[PDB]
């Protein structure tokens, strides 16, 4: 029941006590382990809501020692009293801060979590049109980017009421590039986005139709039809990529942007949703040159570089596609560092999360951790969190997965 | 009920109603994950229930089902059992249950090749020499002058488990590995425990850096004696890389046949604790593990010295240069040499095939996503985006304590 994790590189041996306070449900059962399961898974009644709110009280007045207190028994009865009348409680600044500060803390599939304690959080609670999430989001860009020294930040829209005046924004990261279908078969720019450009268009968006377009904001407030912004080219950052040893590697006209700030997710703290929340850190390398652009389901550029260093493309046992994922993630880490944009390779992100474990378990009694998404999609097994037994549980404060809105707004 | 996975490059969608015929348990929970750990004297009482259930599965297989022979061939175990306390499997069965403990190994990749398994029946064996033989028979069979054929050897199975047969090797062939005085370790460090008792019950060491192990096989409970394979039967491969010619200069080889000799195959509740099974490498695991894990050979350092690169920072992707170029040498190696071998990229997209022919005809696949990606490379494999399921079917390979922690010496 306290259990065990083993480091097999190591030996280390960690023992979790952590999951015990774990709320919600895995997927898995006794029977079936669901772990590679991408996404197992419309208000909340009164009578739910209240204990949702003493637990996220009761462990947020012990983060402060002051577990059975003035403060907090106070601030129990308050919210139980507004919970009675109102049948939902705003949280204090406090609270909210902690809350989504922990909600990143428990991302169990999130490598860079040693940070989560420096979240920058912006309170944007008081919005109320598509303008105002517009300038709030266009602030949080800013904040973040940094001139490329890349701050992390949540900007955290007012919470779901009923369900009909939910905050969204559309957008799956705040900046994106266009995908378009070809008449003749294949696709321009990313194809992950294929659909949401379609809608960006089919919503009334002017596409360049080039390569490497930004998409535009689609913001919705209160419920409304979402609204088109276009991002101050000024303040997206982009990185054009070279590699330090092949000129012909900057003739392939590639680019990607410094900020990766997801922006479709839903945040839960102490019962409370948050529908639109766009947070944002630094890239790990990989996430760029190993999935974004070699991927067949994406940019698949793998084929054009080996091309251009001459492998042997003709049997998959010469290891060309590897040869030329290693030579794409030197060039995105290379031109990253050479413009000062921060970046994170995976060996150093992978043992700064085993740091990061060890501090959890000293400090906490555990980390939840998805073994499947913490090892990084190239050179898995010399990185330390390969061997490293992990356990994955849901606690909460927590970032949620969401339908996308166009499968739900009634339009 | 049935259960669903999605390949999220492809959108091909298959359902699993095999999980169903699930009896034991993952080691996960509906609050907790533990498909990341590593490693998650039997009654009349519960026996009877593991043979009749392993029985009209073969029988089922076979067009039987609730046939004279089938009804026959229950009551007969039945009375065999009531009598004995055991008993024992047919040929036809044995062959039946060592081939669907591989088909339902789910951290196995190669399984597309289950059903071409060449069973060797040791049950008549009787001591270690008679042990030494069957597996030198097996090493021959298997080696095939390096077109390697898949084979297992099953020896008799426990009884009251104070008579067990055992096989100490992990592998029957594997390299020995010494401790020096100064902390460094000679050969392989995975082997430093296991070449310690052969020295200590009378192997005269060598002391090399690619020392053959000798054979240590326990009969019917005796203490373990030791055989040396006769070297011409150890096929080994010398490691060179086709553009590289300092390679050949690192002095590194490897042997051709993995042989796995530590785990026990259960079948209808019947224990065979030595059941050595071979087939042949994916490159990876030589190249990957067995070369550039830290606690093995560890080798990316020399490699990445002779290719002259930039081992100052780890945001060079150094590492994941070298470790490309060692598994392209292994590789290259391999099929210069004709002895069997595939890669990661041919070894994965068969396994996908399989799979999805395992759901068409048998209604599942049951598979580890932990064990399936490969150690480099995870993403450009199509398992990567491969959603899977993972429980436990019988026939089954189960791991087992080492013998040397629970056998007790007649001396
Ligand atoms: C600061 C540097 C950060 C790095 C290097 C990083 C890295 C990653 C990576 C590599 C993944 C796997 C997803 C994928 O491979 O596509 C991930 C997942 C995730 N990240 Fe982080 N991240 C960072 C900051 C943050 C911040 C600031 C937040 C929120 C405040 C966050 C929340 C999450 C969540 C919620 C997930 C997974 C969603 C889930 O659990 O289902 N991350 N992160
Ligand atoms: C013939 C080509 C084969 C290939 C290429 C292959 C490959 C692999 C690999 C890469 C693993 C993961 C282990 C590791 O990474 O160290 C594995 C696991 C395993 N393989 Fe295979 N294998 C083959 C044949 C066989 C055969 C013939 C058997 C038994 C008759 C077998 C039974 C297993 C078992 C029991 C495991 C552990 C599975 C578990 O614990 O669920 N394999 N295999
Ligand atoms: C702040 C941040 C920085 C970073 N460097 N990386 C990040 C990656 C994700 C993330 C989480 C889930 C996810 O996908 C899961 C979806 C259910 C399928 C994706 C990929 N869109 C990205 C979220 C935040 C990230
Ligand atoms: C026939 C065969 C061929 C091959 N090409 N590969 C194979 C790898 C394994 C295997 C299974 C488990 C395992 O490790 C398990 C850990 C104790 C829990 C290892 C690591 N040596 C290898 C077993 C058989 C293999
Ligand atoms: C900690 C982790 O479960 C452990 O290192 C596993 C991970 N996946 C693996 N996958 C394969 N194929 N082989 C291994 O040895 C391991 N080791
Ligand atoms: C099927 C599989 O679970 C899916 O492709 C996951 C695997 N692990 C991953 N891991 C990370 N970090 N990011 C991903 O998108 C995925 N995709
Ligand atoms: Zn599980």
């Amino acid at each position: 029941r306290f259990l065990k994790v083993k480091n097999w590189e190591t030996d280390v041996v960690l023992t979790d006590t952590l999951h015990l306070k774990s709320t919600l449900e895995t997927g898995c059962t006794e029977h079936i382990c669901m772990g590679s399961i991408m996404l197992p898974s419309d208000v909340r009644t009164k009578d739910q809501l209240f204990p949702l709110a003493k637990e996220f009280l009761d462990q947020y007045y012990s983060s402060i020692k002051r577990f059975g207190s003035k403060a907090h028994m106070d601030r129990l009865e308050e919210v139980n009293k507004e919970i009675e009348s109102t049948s939902t409680y705003q949280l204090k600044d406090t609270e909210l801060i902690y809350g989504a500060k922990h909600a990143w803390r428990n991302a169990s599939r999130c490598v860079g979590r040693i940070q989560w304690s420096k979240l920058q959080v912006f309170d944007a609670r008081d919005c109320t049109t598509a303008h105002g999430m517009f300038n709030y989001i266009c602030n949080h860009v800013k904040y973040a980017t940094n001139k490329g020294n890349l701050r992390s930040a949540i900007t955290i829209f007012p919470q779901r009421t009923d369900g009909k005046h939910d905050f969204r924004v559309w957008n799956s990261q705040l900046i994106r590039y266009a995908g378009y279908k070809q008449p003749d078969g294949s696709t321009l720019g990313d194809p992950a986005n294929v659909q949401f450009t379609e809608i960006c268009i089919q919503q009334g968006w002017k596409a360049p139709r080039g390569r490497f377009d930004v998409l535009p904001l689609l913001l919705q407030a209160n419920g409304n039809d979402p609204e088109l912004f276009q991002i101050p080219p000024e303040l997206v950052l982009e990185v054009p990529i070279r590699h330090p040893k092949f000129d012909w590697f900057k003739d392939l006209g590639l680019k990607w942007y410094g900020l990766p700030a997801v922006s479709n997710m839903l945040l839960e703290i102490g019962g409370l949703e948050f529908s639109a929340c766009p947070f944002s850190g630094w890239y790990m390398g990989t996430e760029i040159g190993v999935r974004d652009y070699c991927d067949n389901s994406r940019y698949n550029i793998l084929e054009e570089v080996a091309k251009k260093m001459d492998l042997d493309m003709r049997k998959t046992s010469s290891l060309w596609k590897d040869q030329a994922l290693v030579e794409i993630n030197i060039a995105v880490l290379y031109s990253f560092q050479s413009d000062k944009v921060t970046i994170v390779d995976h060996h150093s992100a992978t043992e700064s999360f085993i740091k990061h474990m060890e501090n959890e378990y000293r400090c906490r009694g555990g980390c939840p951790a998805d073994w499947v998404w913490i090892v990084p999609p190239m050179s898995g097994s010399i990185t330390p969190v390969f061997h490293q037994e992990m356990l994955n549980y849901r606690l909460t404060p927590s970032f949620e997965y969401q339908p996308d809105p166009w499968n739900t707004h009634v339009w």
